C-alpha cells in the first residue's frame, strides 16, 4: 500500500485499540475510487478466528444510512413523498397528534419526540400499533430533533409499503443487489455464519437482539469490503447505474434541518468541509448525539453539498462502528470493531486520519 496510508492508520488505530481494549478492528480507507484494507486481532476469540476482510460486523447504527437511502429510492421511484402524512401509508394511525407528522418527520427525527427506542414489550404488530396510537408528542412537528429509533424504523417500514415488499427484501433487491454488496445482510444466512464475528460487551460474547423496527433501524450486518463499496456509493452516486438509486443516495445526503454546526440526512449526518474537528468529535458523544435539541428548517433542503463531511456512528451491545467521506475530495473511512466504544474515540481517529490525507 502506499507507505502514508500504512503509517497513517497504524499510527492511529494502535493506540486505539490498546487504550479501548477492542478484540477485533477492521478499517477501509478509500482514497480516489481505490479501497486500502487494514485488520486486527479476533472475530472470535474463543475459537481463535481472526478478523479478515470478510469478517461481518453488526454495523448497529450505521444501518441507518442504508434505510436512509432505500427511502431515497422509494421517493425517486414515485412510491413515497416525504411531505406525505404518516397517515397515508399507516391508515390505522387515527389519532390526531398525528396529523401533521410527516414521513420527512419520521425519518429525520423531528415528529415531536418518538423515543429513541421501541419498548421492549412491543411484541406484536397490534402492540406497535398501540404504541404509535398512544405516544404523546412533547414537541410540535419540525421544531426539535430527538434521535430515535422509533421514528427512523416506522419511517423505513412505511417507506417500502407502497412496494408491497417486505423491508428486507426492499433493501436486498433495490440496494445491497445493485450495489454489488453481496455479503451484506440484515439476517445472517447460515452460509455466512463462520464470518460473522462475535460481539463483546463485558467479557462476553454476544449478538444483537431482536427487537420491533431492528432492521430499519440498527439490523444491518456487513463486511469490509462491502462497507467500503458502500462509501464509494455514496461519493459517486452519479456512477450508479440504476437510476432510482442513483437519486435515491443524493436525496439522502439533502440538508433538511439543522442544529448547531450538523444538517441531517436521511440516516446520514453532515457538516460543511473543512469541520472544526471538536465540533464533529465532541458532537458524537451521545451526551450530545442523543439530546433533545431545537432544529431550523432548511426550506427548501440543501442538495448534497460536495464540501461536506458525511458521517454515521452506530453500535450495537456489542459492536461499534463509523463511516465518514469527504465527496468533494473522493476520500472515506469505514472503522467496524467488536466492541461498542465511545463514539468520540471513533470520530477522533477517523479525522486524524481523512486529515493526514486529505
Ligand atoms: C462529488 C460529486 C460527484 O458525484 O462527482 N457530487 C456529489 C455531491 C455530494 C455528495 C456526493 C456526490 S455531485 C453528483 O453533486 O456532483
Ligand atoms: C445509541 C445507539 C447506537 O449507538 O447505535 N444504540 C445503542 C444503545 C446502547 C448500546 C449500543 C447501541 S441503538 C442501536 O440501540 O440505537
Ligand atoms: C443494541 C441492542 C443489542 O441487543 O445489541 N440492544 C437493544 C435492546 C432493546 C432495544 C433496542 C436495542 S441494546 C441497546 O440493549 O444493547
Amino acid at each position: 500500500a502506499p507507505q502514508q496510508i500504512n503509517d497513517i492508520v497504524h499510527r492511529t488505530i494502535t493506540p486505539l485499540i490498546e487504550q479501548q481494549k477492542i478484540p477485533g478492528m477492521a478499517v477501509a480507507v478509500i482514497y480516489q475510487g481505490k479501497p486500502y484494507y487494514f485488520t486486527w486481532g479476533y472475530a472470535d476469540i474463543a475459537k481463535k478466528q481472526p478478523v479478515t476482510q470478510q469478517t461481518l460486523f453488526e454495523l448497529g447504527s450505521v444501518s441507518k444510512t442504508f434505510t436512509g437511502v432505500l427511502g431515497g429510492d422509494a421517493i425517486a421511484r414515485g412510491e413515497i413523498k416525504l411531505s406525505d402524512p404518516t397517515t397515508k401509508y399507516w391508515p390505522e394511525l387515527t389519532a390526531k397528534q398525528w396529523n401533521g407528522i410527516t414521513l420527512l418527520h419520521l425519518a429525520t427525527y423531528t415528529a415531536g419526540g418518538l423515543p429513541l427506542q421501541v419498548p421492549d414489550e412491543v411484541k406484536s404488530s397490534s402492540d406497535l400499533l398501540r404504541f404509535y396510537q398512544n405516544w404523546q408528542p412533547a414537541w410540535a412537528p419540525g421544531t426539535q430533533r430527538l434521535y430515535a429509533n422509533s421514528s427512523i424504523g416506522l419511517f423505513g417500514a412505511l417507506a417500502v409499503k407502497p412496494s408491497g415488499l417486505s423491508f428486507e427484501q426492499a433493501m436486498q433487491t433495490r440496494v445491497f443487489q445493485p450495489l454489488k454488496l453481496n455479503h451484506t445482510w440484515i439476517n445472517v444466512p447460515p452460509a455466512e455464519e463462520k464470518n460473522y464475528a462475535w460481539g463483546y460487551r463485558e467479557g462476553k460474547a454476544v449478538h444483537v437482539s431482536p427487537g420491533a423496527l431492528d432492521a430499519e433501524a440498527y439490523g444491518v450486518k456487513s463486511t469490509i469490503e462491502d462497507m467500503a463499496r458502500w462509501v464509494q456509493s455514496n461519493l459517486k452516486p452519479l456512477d450508479i447505474n440504476e437510476k432510482t438509486l442513483q437519486q435515491g443516495i443524493q436525496l439522502a445526503q439533502s440538508r433538511y434541518w439543522q442544529t448547531g454546526d450538523m444538517y441531517q440526512g436521511l440516516g446520514w449526518e453532515m457538516l460543511d468541509w473543512p469541520v472544526n474537528p471538536d465540533s464533529i468529535i465532541n458532537g458524537s458523544d451521545n451526551k450530545i448525539a442523543l439530546a433533545a435539541r431545537p432544529v431550523k428548517a432548511i426550506t427548501p433542503p440543501t442538495p448534497a453539498v460536495r464540501a461536506s463531511w458525511v458521517h454515521k456512528t452506530g453500535a450495537t451491545g456489542g459492536f461499534g462502528s463509523y463511516v465518514a467521506f469527504i465527496p468533494e475530495k473522493e476520500l472515506g473511512i469505514v472503522m467496524l470493531a467488536n466492541k461498542n466504544y465511545p463514539n468520540p474515540a471513533r470520530v477522533d481517529a477517523a479525522w486524524q486520519i481523512l486529515n493526514a490525507l486529505q
